[PDB]
DNA sequence: CGATCACGTAC
DNA sequence: CGTACGTGATCGC
């Protein structure tokens, strides 16, 4: 049983407490706060937000940092909260994070799930309780304290079993000295937001909403007949049916029109290059224009995108409503996008820093492969370097060919290296493949013995680790199947790269979080896109961060390689180049 | 109205 | 061949 409180007492602002605040709404920018829950050594309350979060004693609870607590996804709630202008602090133990780093398969999304890993059943799934999609909905009080005081309890007994299995894994400063700190600080960017020129937005969708029509004319012509561009099964009966085209690939329904098949089909007719350049025209209208534009809040024309921090299997953050880690760079016409994306104040400026082959420098670092770790130490072109090694030519002997294949094998060798899944993105055969392969590791041999001894590794003791002690377990390494196993291998090369990447970056936040602060600068972080920081800042601090941030990126480990970041900054995302 | 499947964009 | 998210179509409810 618990307290349903009309009064914020004492007794509810112990400096120890499993805290619940409560946004039901999936994006919780500005949203509602439903329901608070207290547990504590003295008792278990439920709490009314209006009355607790105009009570100033809780509101000051709420900000001290001496006063722990111990919560499930605090940066949902600190982020709630500072839309209604009050500050979240002293929050010990994030049962959400908690979970994740334990082991980032189950998916954990509720508390109930959580608790589920520790035989803890007496809390219902968040689902239950709200239900799903339309039929979701607040319950009535009874209900809801029910079930706020009942996550509320679980936390407070979940917490510590949860550390304890932290700190066998040695994953316990894992926890309180990085994902905890870099939850408040991706709280403090979401609710910084990103500017954006809805004007020129808007101006981008006008023209190209004028050279769909037109592509979108001439698509019927050359098909002597109207239909639905972008339904992959009425296009593949125009191509493969009407115009008879070949069909070089099938998909489990009929067949595949992907981009990378058309490409080869572009020679036949005229019809297929211009279903490519409708798709990137609609591509670009529909996800990039229209899809910015539906989430851009019109008081301050800003975006306000959610970190997901506790759902790759990997340790990368992912981006949601909107995801701008995928805005387009690759091609021109997709990049002027990021012109778009603005700075908040005037007289201030973006400013990007990125990392310069910072997988591959891990990599070297984690495979002491002497050839490698010399070519970063030379900071070499690492393409070119791998070209040369590969077909055994001089720099001066590398062509533009055998460089973009040397390429794609670096990317081949950081995703987990298969004679197939080459073989695919080179348009080359198998056996093809499988030299290039063999003469990669032929001129890395600390790579190949990496990825023959993590591999073993992955099946001895179950799981992979990256740098900071993050884990992946990988129980199909095991199977049976080729297919399963293949998949498991592959996760075993590729996660610790990956993941100690993303380690890197996160640790490079926190660090660049303080120098700005003892700096005194008023730059701040935006964003992070895997291997960048992208931050505004006034003009005038611009010189200071062209020599503050790569230096605080760069430090933020000590590998047997150095780290290298590039920097750029402008009046747009895109002008930072 | 969910929910699957293709497809495409980033790193 | 790694890791994500969003959009459109399409099916069956």
């Amino acid at each position: 049983a618990f307290t349903l409180a009309d009064r914020v007492t004492e007794e509810m602002l112990a400096d120890k407490a499993a805290l619940v605040v409560e946004v039901v709404e999936e994006n919780y920018h500005d949203a509602p706060i439903v329901g608070i829950a207290v547990v504590n050594e003295h008792g278990r309350f439920f709490l009314r937000p209006e009355t607790a979060l105009a009570d100033p004693q809780f509101v000051a609870w709420l900000g001290d940092e001496t006063k722990k607590k111990s919560m499930f996804d605090s940066k949902r709630a600190a982020v709630a909260l500072k839309w209604k202008g009050i500050e979240l602090c002293g929050v010990s133990f994030d049962l959400l994070l908690a979970a994740y780093l334990l082991d980032p398969a189950q998916g954990v999304d509720d508390v109930a799930a959580a608790a589920k890993m520790k035989q803890y059943e007496a809390v219902r799934p968040d689902e239950a309780v709200y239900g799903k999609g339309a039929k979701r909905a607040v319950p009535d009080e009874p209900v809801l304290a029910e079930h706020l005081v009942r996550k509320a309890a679980a936390i407070w007994a979940l917490e510590r079993p949860f550390l304890d299995e932290l700190r066998r894994n040695e994953q316990d400063r894992l926890l309180v000295e990085l994902e905890q700190p870099l939850s408040s600080i991706l709280a403090e960017m979401e609710f910084a937001g990103v500017k954006v020129d809805t004007k020129r937005l808007e101006q981008m969708g006008e023209e190209l909403a004028e050279q769909l029509r037109t592509v979108e004319q001439r698509i019927y012509e050359l098909a002597g007949q109207e239909f639905n561009i972008n339904s992959p099964k009425q296009l593949g009966v125009i191509l493969f049916e009407k115009l008879q085209l070949p069909v070089l690939k099938k998909t489990k329904t009929g067949y595949s029109t992907s981009a990378d098949v058309l490409e080869k089909l572009a020679p036949y007719h005229e019809i297929v290059e211009n279903i490519l350049h409708y798709r990137q025209l609609g591509k670009l209208q529909s996800t990039y224009i229209e899809g910015l534009l539906k989430v851009v809040r019109p008081d301050t024309k800003k975006v306000h995108t959610i970190f997901n921090q506790a759902l790759t299997q990997t340790g990368r953050l992912s981006s949601t409503e909107p995801n701008l880690q995928n805005i387009p760079i690759r091609l021109e016409e997709g990049r002027k996008i990021r012109q778009a994306f603005v700075p908040s104040e005037s007289d201030w400026l973006i400013f990007a820093a990125d990392y310069s082959q910072i997988e591959l420098r891990v990599l070297a670092h984690i495979a002491e492969d002497d050839n490698l770790m010399e070519a970063f130490r030379r900071d070499l072109d690492i393409h070119t370097k791998t070209a040369m090694d590969i077909f055994q030519v001089s720099e001066d002997e590398v062509t533009p060919n055998m460089r973009r294949q040397a390429k794609a094998v670096n990317f081949g060798i950081v995703y987990g290296i298969s004679d197939y899944g080459l073989a695919q993105n080179l348009n080359i055969s198998r056996k093809e493949a499988a030299e290039f392969i063999e003469r990669y590791f032929e001129s890395f041999p600390g790579v190949k013995r990496y990825m023959e001894n993590i591999v073993q590794e992955a099946k001895q003791k179950g799981y992979v680790t990256t740098l900071l002690h993050r884990r992946r377990y990988l129980p199909d390494i095991t199977s049976r199947n080729f297919n399963v196993r293949s998949f498991a291998e592959r996760m075993a090369m590729n996660t610790p790269i990956q993941g100690s990447a993303a380690d890197i970056i996160k640790k490079a936040m926190i660090d660049l979080n303080a120098r700005l602060k003892e700096e005194r600068l008023q730059a701040r972080l935006l964003l992070q896109v895997h291997d960048e920081l992208i931050l505004e800042a006034p003009k005038e601090e611009m010189e200071r961060l062209c020599r503050l941030v790569p230096e605080v990126m760069e430090q933020a480990v000590t590998l047997r390689v150095p780290l290298k970041v590039d920097y750029h900054y402008g009046s747009t995302w895109y002008d930072a180049k």
